[PDB]
């Protein structure tokens, strides 16, 4: 089981959210997905899989706890 030092701040998505434009990505909770740059108005950035988009933080949930967990 590797693991190493690095990692990356993850966040559990807390409901489920429909991306009206093709530009947004639809959250869901329970999705891991990483926040590369926090918006000061509420759009947020993340990615999944390569595939960038953006979506709102209240949204979102920052997973803390790498043990016991």
């Amino acid at each position: 089981g590797s693991s190493g030092s690095s990692g990356a701040q993850e966040y559990r998505a807390l409901y489920d959210y429909t991306a009206q434009n093709p530009d947004e990505l639809d959250l869901s909770a329970g999705d891991i997905l990483e926040v590369i740059l926090e918006g000061e108005d509420g759009w947020w950035t993340v990615e999944r899989n390569g595939q960038r988009g953006f979506v709102p933080g209240s949204y979102l949930e920052k997973l803390s706890g790498p043990s016991s967990g």
